[PDB]
C-alpha cells in the first residue's frame, strides 16, 4: 500500500481530477508527475496536486 494524508480541500476542476477533503486518508496509485499524483479517494480516482498531500509511509 501506499497511503497518503490530504493536507487542504481541493474540489475537482477538469474530468481527470477527484475531490478531496482535508484529513482524508487516500490511497495513491501514480506519483510519476512531479506536480499531479493520481490516488483513490474512497471509491473514485483521479489526480490531485502533489502538493496538498503528504506521504505517510
Amino acid at each position: 500500500k501506499e497511503l497518503v494524508l490530504a493536507l487542504y480541500d481541493y474540489q475537482e476542476k477538469s474530468p481527470d481530477e477527484v475531490t478531496m477533503k482535508k484529513g482524508d486518508i487516500l490511497t495513491l496509485l501514480n506519483s510519476t508527475n512531479k506536480d499531479w499524483w493520481k490516488v483513490e479517494v474512497n471509491d473514485r480516482q483521479g489526480f490531485v496536486p502533489a502538493a496538498y498531500v503528504k506521504k505517510l509511509d
